[PDB]
């Protein structure tokens, strides 16, 4: 089995764009910064 959905508790700050939460603000400041700018392969002639 697999332990879950025990106890509350978001912290206050989490990152909206992927399931991931964090505890000190530094620390998703930074995060925040990676879901920009560098895209994953697309054109083939760009
Ligand atoms: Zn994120």
């Amino acid at each position: 089995g697999s332990s879950g959905s025990s106890g509350t508790g978001v912290k206050p700050y989490g990152c909206s764009q992927c399931a991931k939460t964090f505890s000190l603000k530094s620390q998703l400041i930074v995060h925040q910064r990676s879901h920009t700018g560098v895209k994953p392969s697309g054109p083939s002639s760009g």
